[PDB]
């Protein structure tokens, strides 16, 4: 950490950047290096701007009259500023300094007297993890990673003690912002530290089942909510288990559905069955509607492709940095499923240009049938949801390159039979691109069953022999030892792929919450609703429909006094649980 | 069965009563010591019956639509074009492949027939084997007791 | 049932150390342990929302294993009288 602060003082040196002088390390610099170790979050703990621009104080910059890259409200310019009294996180200032110097025994004492306990442990899980990946090449990058999971387990035990007593206040402790840490609400601060173990603990997964399944309940079954999705008057019946019906707040049956349709469960459901039936609509125009013209049931697919790729336009304008247009899109380039989205768009431009050209309907018939299944990978992509599906569709995520493995094993091993079959017998069926049928295509059919035994059957004894010998090396070795390859690796990283799916579970809900409840036939209106607004508006200051719950002042001390009392209740337990471990008693 | 103009719907709606009672036949057959403690593993699977069905049989449709498209199939009737397009797709799983009818696009009739059977026979069979036997190992002492 | 009257009062107040002493001087030993397995399990499901509903459930399986070891000692010596001990009122 010192070598990074031996650089920002010189990447921003005395003459060109901190333009009077900077060989004197001042607190603006240590804020600027900390935002690198943290993420794309707010202005750091210490004052950046013109009040306390602590970058340019060795040369006589003016006093109180200046207020631009100098001192404004502090008392006297004595190669210092004055008492910037305590800046509201005075214990947390010792905590960050104790962490970056890797002082493991020292930093544990400072965290005991912390105020915002959950965030301050969790933030130190990110600063350590981003520092251990940086550099030592050994032996303390291991220790910093060891301290990171130590503070993680230290962070869980404070929330676990807090989750047990009155969990409805414990979820409020999770999603609150914290002025002491650059707002960085605690759930959001966990995820950039990638935090496998913290997100998987209990109520954190139960909090996500309360924002998803928005206003209704967690009790209602999945097979029973979908009935009222299609049957709109059956929603009003005595079937569904709301919270508005619990407090009998049904004064408007549209508002009974307005809270219902804005729940993330059915904006997911209505998007699914729009996407479940668009491929049915595409199945209509390949069977019967094979015409070289834009027909009646053809023009909507052009308006369907305009509807969904402009949802990326909603995501590009969603939450960027306000200068990097090409540095946010690399994250979409870091998603191969995003490259499977637009890769299923570029193949449609290679498919639509064969559909308008009239002399190429036969290549237009063969190149767009793979778009039906390339989108079916994207259909299963949004189907990483169910608790019996999600955590074990991650085992095929343990297998996606290994899809290419056993294919290239066994199907090339198919060729070891498929060439071996036609040789000894005198086969005579040949055509232009059906001798390949009678030699090569009839070899995969003799695997899963189409054996022309009147045609495949003097060399009958050897037609026994390799048909036994080849099926020996496949059906025994490539099936049932491949069974071993899975189920052991199924046993292996299972706890990961549980908690990985627990960690992946938030990324679906952030997409589906902060998005209006319009169906994809009606999402095109809301594509324009924010554009007509900017014929009236001019600045992006519409709304912040993020989790991001700001709190009132008299409620924050009504929570932070409660949490410190729960911290000291937890710390006395681990201090007692350490004494109860018998290996301590032999040391005793 | 008493209404005389509806014997053809009376022939199709009561054959499922033969197997709905066969669930009730197996219901009283939770008895034997090699049967009882391991018919509780299908009690670990009764909603999961609806799971892998709705997995694989919808994943059947991912082949069953993909099969008829490139070849020019021409067999159609009222409720037998559904035979020659849809019903002959589950039969090409457990074996009835009209290779003289399913077989120039012979190289791709190799390709997805390898590619689709890759994602079924490997992943949906033998990793599903993992899903059982681990959960068989899991709650076994429970399902004994 | 003058000992069993102290046993029920000691169980519902979750006094774990106290209730173990009272059960030692019990008369109908197998039933009195087993009945306390039900009173605890139906109370832990009722309400605290934490930290003693866990403890009451922990005491329930503690008294369960406490109840097995009395029957196990009784089942070994002359089990034809031990089954009579089971199905009696």
């Amino acid at each position: 950490f010192h070598s990074k602060l031996q650089k920002v003082l010189v990447e921003d040196p005395e003459r060109p950047a901190c333009a009077p002088a900077a060989p004197r390390l001042q607190m603006h610099h240590v804020a600027q290096v900390l935002r690198e170790l943290l993420g794309d979050f707010t202005q750091p703990l210490y004052p950046r701007p013109r009040h306390n621009d602590r970058l340019r104080l060795l040369l006589p910059v003016p006093h109180v009259k200046l207020n631009v890259q100098g001192v404004s409200l502090r008392s006297l310019y004595k190669r210092s500023s004055g008492h910037v009294t305590f800046t509201m996180d005075p214990i947390r200032d010792l905590l960050i300094w104790a962490i970056v110097q890797n002082r493991r025994e020292l930093a544990g004492i400072i965290w005991a007297q912390s105020q915002d306990c959950i965030a301050a442990a969790l933030a130190c899980s990110k600063i350590l993890k981003e520092l251990s990946k940086e550099e030592e090449d050994t032996d303390s990058s291991e220790e910093m990673l060891a301290l990171a999971e130590e503070y993680e387990h230290r962070a869980i035990g404070v929330f676990t003690e807090c989750y047990r007593k009155d969990e409805e206040r414990a979820q409020k402790l999770l999603t609150r912002v914290s002025e002491a840490w650059g707002k960085t609400t605690c759930l959001q601060l966990a995820l950039e530290a990638k935090d496998m173990k913290f997100v998987s603990h209990g109520g954190i997964q139960a909090f996500l089942t309360k924002v998803w399944w928005g206003q209704l309940s967690v009790d209602n079954g999945l097979w029973r909510v979908t009935l009222c999705m299609l049957a709109f008057p059956l929603l009003l019946t005595g079937l569904i288990s709301f919270r508005e019906k619990r407090l009998q707040d049904v004064g408007t049956p549209a508002a009974r559905a307005r809270a219902f349709f804005t729940a993330p469960v059915v904006v997911f459901h209505l998007n699914i069955l729009s996407y479940f039936a668009f491929l049915c609509l595409f199945a209509y125009v390949l069977m019967v509607d094979f015409q070289p013209v834009p027909s009646w049931c053809e023009c909507a697919i052009y308006l369907w492709l305009f509807s969904l790729v402009c949802e990326e336009m909603r995501q590009l304008f969603y939450d960027p940095d306000e200068c990097g247009l090409m540095k946010k899109a690399a994250l979409y380039f870091s998603d191969f499923w995003n490259k499977l989205d637009v890769g299923a768009i570029l193949l449609f431009v290679a498919g639509l240009t064969c559909r308008l050209i009239p002399a190429t309907l036969y290549p237009g018939r063969v190149i767009l049938s793979l778009d039906f299944i390339l989108f079916c990978l994207r259909l299963m992509h949004i189907f990483t949801i169910s608790k019996t599906l999600g955590p074990k569709i991650i085992i095929v995520k343990r297998m996606m390159k290994d899809v290419f493995f056993f294919l290239f094993l066994l199907a090339v091993w198919v060729v070891s039979f498929g060439v071996a079959k036609q040789a000894i017998l005198i086969h005579n069926e040949r055509r232009v691109d059906w001798l390949f049928r009678g030699a090569v295509y009839h070899s995969y059919l003799t695997i899963f069953g189409q054996i022309p035994g009147y045609i495949d059957g003097f060399p009958e004894w050897l037609t026994v022999l390799l048909l036994c010998l080849y099926l020996l090396f496949t059906n025994i070795l490539l099936l049932n030892l491949l069974i071993a390859m899975f189920n052991y690796t199924f046993q292996q990283v299972q706890e990961h792929t549980d908690q990985i799916w627990k960690f992946q579970r938030h990324d679906l809900i952030e997409e589906y919450h902060g998005r209006p409840a319009a169906p994809p036939p009606f999402i095109l209106l809301s594509h324009l609703q924010l554009f007509i607004k900017r014929v009236v508006l001019k600045t992006p200051a519409k709304r912040h429909k993020q989790l991001k719950n700001k709190l009132e002042k008299n409620e924050e001390a009504a929570l932070l006094s409660w949490e410190i009392y729960l911290k000291e209740n937890y710390l006395q337990n681990r201090q007692f649980q350490q004494k109860q471990r018998p290996e301590q008693k032999i040391e005793d």
